[PDB]
């Protein structure tokens, strides 16, 4: 069973969602990113193209998603002692939301940034006792 | 900026699982067992878009490396007040697979959140219940 | 080069594309009890079908991306094989025929994927295996 | 759903070749011929599409495994009554390329298709006649 | 990292033609016109995949908006020097097609310099003779 | 019309440096330097893009292997008139990195492009001054 619901008979009106995202990070390894001293690149940065670019792939890797005319998308980055909260807004007038996209932009700037600091995360196993993506939900549609 | 140069590396086995979950509502649940969801087989199609999700990883992630991958399994699970995603992925390469396991997790969940936004939000348009409560590596 | 379809009206677009799939009869049992070891054939095909659907304009050089509002893939089992019938729909400048056609191809060539074990012959050749004839049944007149 | 394991299947030279046909009315046959069609040179066109579709196999199909291509080939001939497509893949790796060729063959007959759509059409807009025919795995 | 608002903005007829120039061998040119080149028809390869391009704008370029194209073309001359591509792109959007016609006109660069490679490298492995040069916007 | 096989080729170290430049006006340079553009960090988003382009390369040029790239990095520099790009590819393949490294350059300088055309563009929509220069392989090691 799959398909792509008919939204034809839909009407076009202003679709908004902010999404938040939280990825937990180890103390030494946020230091490293305040000071931009990860040899990857600037993370915070990195993982915003990375999250906006998503935004606009949402419907190849979404399945049943339709294919949007994004009007705005945004990825905002705030560095907290315990970890990076990642917070997406998302607009168009489109007769179907835009959860999804929003959903996806935080997602895959959370999972950015988890590559960007792989090294410092893992532990002499190699292993990631600490690093925890969580919480991941829709603000406000 | 930059994809850091593995050429030094040697090709060992590499492997990965990483586990994610959902918090959907029993009604939600409930037409997900019964397969009364309209949009279709919610596990199958979340399954089939995590395992295509963890071959888009590269393209996905800035500093990832483009590898070749042997293994990848994405398993859904059931439970009463969500639904668990378990990815693993497996290769013999220079540098690990975690963030392809990662991934397939996240985009599985991502897909679980499509196939029933209907039956989640409220008369608001608002998701007060839905969320992705935790994706982590459980072993590499 | 892509058509200029600039002044052209925005009307509704719609497709129906079917095509076939010879198998064998052993695999065709192992679709219908689920038992095909890389998982269900059906909704994998319709998940890769829908998403070619979508993938159409980067895949045909010459099409128009286009703003999709309706996609089905159904697949039918036959005793001697699978029959996919693609659904496209769109208010648009150009029609969709190109994006049923694709979406039923690749769910073609999905289920061939799936039970490429089963459909493999002794010398892991396909000599019952076979893709027959994908065609446009019928698409809305513009 | 999954990508089968191949970690431990053998690396070696890995060959495809596929066939397939699309019937397309003379008058259109003459134009591409004469390379009077609007969209395009029809065949070198499709060969490209086809290539490169190749390629995008894995991406397109859910349990495909991304493979280190070495080889890719798209012949197509003009016959009086449609055009053929034959498509070769080769790579030395431990998994098949059929998929691949396969592919390469329903991208180049799709895009033969798509250029000449205005010809092929009926007066009411329908392809009475157009239809791709029989891709399969050629032997030898 | 941002990709701006453009939801106030009028919808109108957008139109952008980038031209660009790639620098080859004389004994290069020669091939391309003769159809001689390995690889295939240089032309039309490199045309198709400049195209294709056009329509990849938004996946390449990371604050590009996804913009409904409804005309892509791209031309291709063969000068004494080198080859010349002009792409033409139109759209009925709140937002120009430039960067599409852009990225169209260097990917089919590229596709021109990936098809006669073996032919410009020097003794060395080197690349002294090719280089593609001043893509802009004309008009 | 296809691509050559490279299975009798031998897998050894490939490596290749283009360079790239963009003209761009004063004054959008000031912008870059002071990090006044509206759109973001222009010289962090065109690196991350290079190199997402530099994996992309076989999928926008035709002929071209899929490659299992080891190294990718992209440089930018700024200068008086306007932004250099540098960009270093690496693998141990049967195929050389020329056009990993010529795509992620030229991705690169596109994306500056996006990213300054408010302050590029002139009273008419055009652009007079912005220009794309000059794309090129300065290096690449010598594989036999």
């Amino acid at each position: 069973e799959a398909k792509i619901v008919d939204i034809s008979s839909k009407d076009i009106v202003l679709r908004e969602a902010v999404v938040e995202g939280y990825i937990k990070l180890r103390k030494e390894t946020i230091e490293k990113i305040k000071n931009k001293e990860v040899e990857k690149g600037d993370v915070i940065t990195v993982a915003k193209t990375a999250g906006i670019l998503a935004a606009k792939k949402t419907p190849e890797l979404i399945p049943m998603c339709h294919p949007i005319p994004l009007e705005f998308v945004d990825v905002e980055i705030k560095i907290e002692e315990e970890g990076l909260r990642v917070i997406s807004t998302v607009k168009a007038h489109y007769k179907t939301g835009v959860e999804m996209e929003a959903l996806t932009a935080t997602s895959v700037a959370l999972l950015t940034i988890w590559d960007m600091v792989k090294k410092y995360e893992k532990d002499e196993n190699g292993q990631y006792p600490y690093t925890e993506i969580k919480s991941i939900r829709v603000i406000n549609k």
